[PDB]
């Protein structure tokens, strides 16, 4: 068991999209009659005129290899660029924003570390739209620090440090490579402010328990070992 996000919200959205595609197929929508391996949930634009970010069930065969980028979701409900792009003329998808949004809300309650939630809230309050990671900055692929990252600048396929549900080291999808592209500048380093936000969270365990983090809330709280 790795100290890493299980990406449980994304898994649930993909499974719900597979069911929705199957239902549309039964309604006669031929292009939705596919195996489950062809269907994922992505938060993205759609065809021409569908210019807002919405949750949609996409046939992966209709997605472009690169980008109109598509976004996946972390277990605190934040959308982050994932591999691929929308073909604005040829996309094969079903927009299902309400049900998929509701599933994200339900998932956040289950899976989002209160420590990470606090760090994310600090970042969004100070720099709207940003989320917290301890990851790379611009043109340096070694150094990590707690920063408020513009979500568009993160890579879902790259895991980066985040806060567990015990306020301990954890890794989450949505990270930086430390490259030197323009996107690599889109962050605000906030070591003191993020650390304070994390330290302000009340423990799920008593002062007489050891917190062992888990990929779902709550963590394990074990009775501290006695002076045996
Ligand atoms: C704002 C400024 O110039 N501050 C001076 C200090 O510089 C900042 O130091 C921090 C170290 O914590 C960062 O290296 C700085 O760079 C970034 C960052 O926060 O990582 C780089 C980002 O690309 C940039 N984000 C953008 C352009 O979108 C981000 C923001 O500009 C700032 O965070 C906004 O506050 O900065 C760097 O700006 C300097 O260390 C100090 C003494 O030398 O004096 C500060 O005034
Ligand atoms: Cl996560």
């Amino acid at each position: 068991h790795s100290p890493a996000s299980g990406r449980y919200i994304q898994q649930m959205l993909d499974q719900r999209c597979q069911e929705i595609a199957a239902e549309l197929c039964q309604s006669g929508l031929r292009k939705m009659c596919v195996p489950s391996s062809r269907i994922v949930a992505r938060n993205a634009v759609g065809i021409t005129h569908q210019n807002t970010l919405q949750w949609r069930c996409f046939d992966t065969a209709s997605l472009l290899e690169s980008n109109n980028g598509v976004n996946c979701v972390d277990d605190c409900g934040h959308t982050i660029p994932c591999p691929g792009g929308v073909h604005r003329q040829n996309s094969n998808h079903a927009t299902r924003h309400e049900i998929l949004s509701k599933l994200v809300e339900e998932g956040v309650q289950r899976f989002c570390s209160p420590y990470q939630a606090s760090a994310n809230k600090y970042c969004n309050d100070k720099f709207p739209g940003t989320i917290a990671r301890r990851s790379k900055g611009f043109g340096n692929n070694v150094e990590v620090a707690w920063r408020c990252y513009e979500k568009a600048s993160l890579l879902y396929s790259v895991y980066a440090e985040c806060a567990s549900n015990c306020g301990t080291t954890w890794y989450c999808p949505g990270g930086r490579r430390g490259t030197s592209t323009e996107l690599d500048k889109r962050h605000y380093t906030e070591e003191e402010g993020i650390r304070q936000a994390i330290g302000s969270v009340d423990s799920p365990c008593s002062e007489v328990e050891v917190c062992l983090p888990k990929d779902e809330n709550p963590p394990l709280c074990l009775d501290e070992s006695g002076q045996i």
